[PDB]
């Protein structure tokens, strides 16, 4: 298990998300589904010239898996997946510059819901999650698990869990007061409101 420090700017972003009074937390799901869509677009694009890229899984989709016993909401996609380097480099984002822009926008009157416009939507997960685990598999790398409960550090390890063919799984370990996001009707509402034009099947698992 390797432990890394967040860049100061990203730690600042995370504290802002965790500490700011802001009621419209539901947008985290839109942001994660958008990320999944982007990753699915990437593997589809690659497959247009090299169909063997889909040998690790032909179906391009997004699954939403609530588990009330574990208090987790898991978002699974069969997108391109991230390499170990992607994970370490802020989950494939340019988060330092994105955070700078986001901060400046907030000071000018923007609100947290606009986070995705700055390319750092992943971190909105911390609106509702006390811990986030990201399991990922790219065609050109091994399966890795990234994890952070904020507090300035994240870990990366090779994943010995259930193998995924290809793609990314974001496991949200929800805060005690945010269990509404495990309820079918609430999740359905959010998907319908914010993700109407995502061009991949979004399947909400039931329990
Ligand atoms: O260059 C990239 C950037 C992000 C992702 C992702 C990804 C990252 C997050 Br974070 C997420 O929530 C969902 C994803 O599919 N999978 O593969 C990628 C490749």
């Amino acid at each position: 298990v390797e432990t890394f420090a967040f860049q100061a700017e990203i730690a600042q972003l995370m504290s802002l998300i965790i500490n700011t009074f802001y009621s419209n937390k539901e947008i985290f799901l839109r942001e994660l589904i958008s990320n999944s869509s982007d990753a699915l677009d990437k593997i589809r694009y690659e497959s247009l010239t090299d169909p063997s890229k889909l040998d690790s899984g032909k179906e391009l989709h997004i699954n939403l898996i609530p588990n009330k016993q574990d208090r987790t909401l898991t978002i699974v996609d069969t997108g391109i997946g991230m390499t170990k380097a992607d994970l370490i480099n802020n989950l494939g984002t340019i988060a330092k510059s994105g955070t700078k822009a986001f901060m400046e926008a907030l000071q000018a009157g923007a609100d947290i819901s606009m986070i995705g416009q700055f390319g750092v939507g992943f971190y909105s997960a911390y609106l509702v999650a006390e811990k986030v685990t990201v399991i990922t598999k790219h065609n050109d790398d091994e399966q890795y698990a990234w994890e952070s409960s904020a507090g300035g550090s994240f870990t990366v390890r090779t994943d010995t869990g259930e193998p995924m063919g290809r793609g990314t799984k974001v496991i949200l370990h929800l805060k005690e007061d945010q269990t509404e996001y495990l309820e079918e009707r609430r999740i359905k509402e959010i998907v319908k409101k914010h993700s109407q034009f995502i061009g991949y099947p979004i399947t909400l698992f039931v329990e």
